[PDB]
């Protein structure tokens, strides 16, 4: 029951997939820090080889073009293009992704670019990172590099990746890179993430981009209990997960409370961040239980993927539905990331059969289609991922892919998803 046309993609991230880390001139990201320090990622590995998809990207179109998705979502690594995070371009980045994109294109496929997937450079953390008001200047000069290069290329722009994430994990409590730990001291790199944001739409516009949107991750907030303790905590966590993020874009102002709480001129910022959009993209995962400031838990009742994660599609449906009750005017929406972990990998004749995905995916494709049958204007969905790949603090012990990648070896083999989801796509056009 989905649209007519409807778009179906598949998304990675560029340090999660690369590697060639030291290769071409790149510059160090926080993750490379991070993933040097000792009892950071969960089985002692970084994003220093992965799929190695820098030198096997060919393979890996191959593999977008037989799976026959519309759209690919893929990430630029800005260490990549200026390796300090300032300055000119280094022209083995630009070549690399403007050799990436014609190919996606000869394959007849959407590219998708995300500015932003989490990999500052070094350089600009130690400055201060997203807590320094310039970095969101920095960030839109990098976003001019980059339309500059692909503008008349790429399909749909996502400039930040869970900015959301990158706030709480990265400098609030402080489980991702670059570890801070600053609790509500966090506030101004949300404020930094979506003046970066807004910066960048102009940006793009500027430099000829079709259409601009976001890559925001959302969930449904459920109270573990009926204390107001606990309603209250899932309150605020709603209004600082979702709404902080979702709330300047698109009415441009931000929760009661939190204005108050930000630095600069944060009604001209505030112009700046709600630049109109031509898509909102979405990431949706699970639903998130909250208690007693607030604690968060997995909420009870559902199946777990292997990450621990409860497996609720009739949670995207009330997202949906909820997101367009909050925003009236919020522009079509893209299912910019949707996934699961689950570790089979090759049994003894080659074959990766990992019907637990495919449920997954499968129920999550019936819940767009149950929010699309309420109004809700759906375009599109991207399954995380194309590939397994290096998933942050865990490591390599969570697969996320369609395609099953052998990291000794490095060989690729479609799972029984792959095949799954090309034919629900051949079926829809």
């Amino acid at each position: 029951g989905l649209p007519p046309g409807f778009l179906f993609g598949a998304s990675t991230a560029s340090y999660q997939i690369e590697g060639a880390t030291t290769e071409d001139g790149r510059g160090p990201s926080i993750w490379d820090t991070f993933t040097a320090e000792p009892g950071r990622v969960v089985d002692g590995s970084s994003g220093a080889v992965t799929c190695d998809h820098y030198h096997r990207w060919p393979e890996d179109v191959a593999l977008l073009r037989r799976l026959g998705v519309d759209g690919y979502r893929f990430s630029i690594a800005w260490p990549r293009i200026q390796p300090t995070g300032s300055g000119p371009a280094n022209q083995a980045g630009l070549d690399f992704y403007d050799r990436l994109v014609d190919a996606l294109l000869e394959a007849g496929i959407a590219p998708m670019a995300t500015l932003y997937h989490w990999d500052l450079p070094q350089a600009l953390e130690d400055g201060g990172g997203w807590l320094d008001r310039g970095t969101a200047s920095r960030f839109a000069e990098y976003a001019a590099i980059m339309g500059d290069l692909l503008g008349d290329r790429v399909a749909h722009w996502c400039p930040v990746n869970e900015p959301n994430v990158v706030t709480l994990n990265g400098y609030g409590e402080g489980s991702l890179a670059p570890g801070k730990a600053l609790e509500f001291g966090a506030l101004p790199v949300a404020h930094h993430l979506l003046l970066g944001h807004g910066l960048a739409v102009q940006a793009l516009r500027a430099a000829g981009a079709r259409q601009v949107g976001t890559a925001t991750n959302h969930a449904p907030v459920l109270p573990l209990s009926g204390s107001e303790a606990d309603v209250t905590a899932a309150s605020l966590f709603d209004a600082l997960w979702n709404r902080l993020f979702a709330d300047p874009v698109l009415l441009g102002r931000y929760p009661d409370g939190i204005a108050d709480a930000m630095p600069g001129p944060v009604a001209e910022d505030l112009l700046t961040i709600a630049q109109p959009l031509d898509f909102y993209g979405l990431n949706y995962y699970n639903p998130q239980g909250v208690r007693a400031p607030f604690d968060v838990a997995a909420v009870p009742g559902y199946p777990t993927t292997d990450f621990g994660w409860p497996v609720a599609p009739s949670g995207l449906t009330d997202l949906l539905v909820e997101m367009t009750e909050r925003y009236p005017q919020i522009p079509p929406i893209l299912i910019t990331e949707n996934g699961c972990s689950y570790g089979m990998g090759p049994d003894a004749d080659g074959v990766v059969d990992d019907q637990p995905r495919i449920d997954y995916l499968d129920s999550h494709l019936g819940a767009v289609a149950d929010a699309v049958a309420r109004g809700v204007d759906v375009r599109g969905y991207y399954c995380w991922s194309l590939l397994d790949n290096f998933e942050w603090a865990d490591g390599f012990t969570q697969r996320f892919g369609l395609v099953h990648v052998d990291y000794d070896t490095l060989v690729r083999t479609p799972k029984r998803s792959f095949d799954w989801y090309a034919d629900v796509i051949r079926a829809h056009r």
